[PDB]
């Protein structure tokens, strides 16, 4: 099992990186950091995950998916704005 | 106490990317106002009066109505929680 964090950028408006891979049945950690001046959320509803991050500030969160799949990542603030992604877990 | 429906003079107030339309409004002390708030942009806003207890989040494309009766004369702050920093902010002047 990685001790790699998995980091992703959060900006106005979008995610870099917008496509992401997880190992399924393990524990990843995600440094989530707002370099954006608004505020924005990662959201991954079918994962369970609904974070909302401030400006300028950043957010651990750790996630275990049990199904592969390609799962889609908003923020619910931006999605019209193309702020999404991909969250594939194999 | 009775009087017609809808006796509250409206204020309609623009949400859009990223700045409110008008961005001072002035309301009476002691009695109720309406604010009809149109999201015209293509992110969620809110519309919030900290020192009033007022937080509305509002969907892009949607409008919400809500009454205000403030007690206390004064100029409020008026932000969007997501965009305070991009110039997303106002005055609510209550007098
Ligand atoms: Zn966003
Ligand atoms: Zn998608
Ligand atoms: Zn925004
Ligand atoms: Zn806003
Ligand atoms: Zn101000």
């Amino acid at each position: 099992a990685s001790a790699k964090v998995i980091e992703v950028e959060l900006n106005d408006d979008y995610f870099n990186p917008n496509v992401i891979t997880i190992p399924i049945n393990e524990s990843t950690t995600l440094l989530l950091k707002n370099k954006g001046k608004s505020e924005h959320t990662f959201t991954i509803k079918k994962l369970g995950i609904d974070v909302v991050v401030e400006s300028g500030k950043e957010k651990n969160i750790t996630v275990k998916p049990k199904s592969a799949g390609t799962y889609e990542l908003i923020c619910r603030y931006h999605l019209l704005k193309g702020m999404e992604g991909k969250v594939i877990v194999k």
